[PDB]
């Protein structure tokens, strides 16, 4: 038995872990109305993408990995000699990448494809990849791995702050007067992941109080977990994410694993400039 673990680009794992464990990546894409297409990888400049998103009158569209990259990746893993492939995808409720990976897993002969719906995104999704790899190293069975990941999904979440009301207007989700009143009142919508769906939670004035609410809610949730791993997922606003990270380091005991990360173009295209998330998992994920 030879078990491998792969994922998509929305897991936003650092290139270090991808090189160390040789994790395969099915990249997503983001295309603008001008024809400019960005394929998610650790080589493109996120600053250029943010500058484009600012210099674009219309919001871009996002694209799941085409029903092809999964096929070649499974084929290469089978040619290398792998009996089982555990695939970790972003939330199937927000994207079709999980469905495309599952469908591609049916057209590849010679290896079992275990597609997993992480119901999350970013490093919170990459935590499933890290746990799967760790438990392959421990000598677990793919069914036991899927069971463990499903149990982990029960104690895993992500809260989010949207800062770009102009981006929400550019997508048509809000009106002009709404955006103006939100800017005047410093209104910052707070959202959360629930069963793979992004649902509203609070509407907090100013980004500072919204960050405090993020911390309060996540700490209240993880107080009951035997193991806690927190993740700051920042955007182009370095100061906000760094402040939240340092506040967590000061407020949380060392028994908590606090980490920092940043999301890429596919997430930024829908979150806008200044978005910031706090995610949690109820396990001690091996981040090295
Ligand atoms: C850590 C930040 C989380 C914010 C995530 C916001 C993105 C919502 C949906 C993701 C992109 C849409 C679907 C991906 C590509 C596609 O299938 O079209």
């Amino acid at each position: 038995m030879k078990i491998a673990v792969m994922t998509d680009s929305t897991s936003y794992l650092s290139q270090d872990l991808i090189d160390k464990y040789n994790i395969q990546i099915a990249p997503l894409s983001v295309t603008f109305d001008d024809g400019k297409n960005f394929t998610e990888s650790n080589e493109i400049a996120i600053e250029e993408f943010y500058n484009k998103m600012a210099s674009s009158q219309t919001i871009p569209t996002t694209s799941q990995p085409a029903i092809g990259e999964w096929i070649t990746k499974y084929e290469m893993l089978r040619d290398q000699g792998y009996t089982d492939i555990i695939v970790i995808c972003l939330s199937s409720g927000i994207s079709g990448s999980y469905q495309s990976s599952y469908q591609a897993g049916e057209m590849v002969e010679g290896v079992n494809v275990h597609a997993f719906d992480s119901k999350l995104i970013a490093m919170i999704e990459g935590c499933y990849v890290l746990r799967a790899i760790e438990m392959v190293e421990e000598g677990y069975e793919p069914q036991q791995i899927i069971d463990d990941l499903t149990n982990m999904r029960e104690h895993t979440g992500l809260y989010l702050i949207v800062d770009d009301l102009k981006n929400l207007q550019k997508s048509g989700r809000i009106t002009g007067a709404q955006a103006w009143v939100g800017t005047l009142l410093k209104m910052k919508p707070v959202l959360k992941f629930e069963d793979g769906k992004i649902i509203p939670e609070e509407k907090v004035r100013t980004k500072k109080r919204a960050i405090q609410t993020l911390e309060k809610k996540v700490l209240d949730i993880v107080k009951d977990f035997e193991e806690v791993t927190l993740f700051v997922i920042n955007g182009d606003h370095f100061e906000d994410g760094q402040a939240l990270y340092k506040k967590l380091q000061d407020d949380c005991p060392s028994a908590y694993q606090v980490a920092y990360s940043e999301f890429g173009p596919v997430v930024a295209a829908h979150l806008g400039s200044g978005g910031l998330g706090l995610g949690y998992v109820g396990r001690k994920i091996r981040l090295t």
